[PDB]
DNA sequence: GCGATATCGC
DNA sequence: GCGATATCGC
């Protein structure tokens, strides 16, 4: 099993912000959540927390890649 | 990424076999809804025994598969 | 990961 | 507790 690609900083945030978006948009569609998630993401000026996490997730992915390639 | 895949539970064997059925009975049903629906059918199923035997047999093939894999140590 | 259900302890 | 096990976009 080849490692799945790492979660992006965008997706890391979205996972954490999905209930919030749904609370503020009752009955909202998965498709519309994505569009909304993008509005909030483009608006969020300080993405440091998510960029920091995506950075480590990248490192983890790299290590899983290392382990998958050599044995 | 080479050892035997863990054997499937009675519920997963049933769902895998019923998925396409559930999907055609609810056109467009999403996977999360197929799962939701799976839980419903499973909690209500009168007799799981056939599914449990299949799960038990999958476990046996698995335990066997694991002995072969660890046979040379 | 998560959403959506449900087991099992390589 | 959680990832694996199925599924499968996001
Ligand atoms: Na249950």
């Amino acid at each position: 099993d080849k490692p799945k690609r790492p979660l992006s900083a965008y997706m890391l945030w979205l996972n954490s912000a999905r209930e919030s978006i749904k609370r503020e948009n009752p009955g909202i569609k998965v498709t519309e959540v994505a569009k909304r998630g993008g509005e909030l993401w483009r608006a969020m000026k300080d993405k440091s927390e998510w960029e920091a996490k995506a950075a480590k997730a990248k490192d983890d992915y790299d290590r899983a890649v290392k382990e998958f390639e050599a044995n």
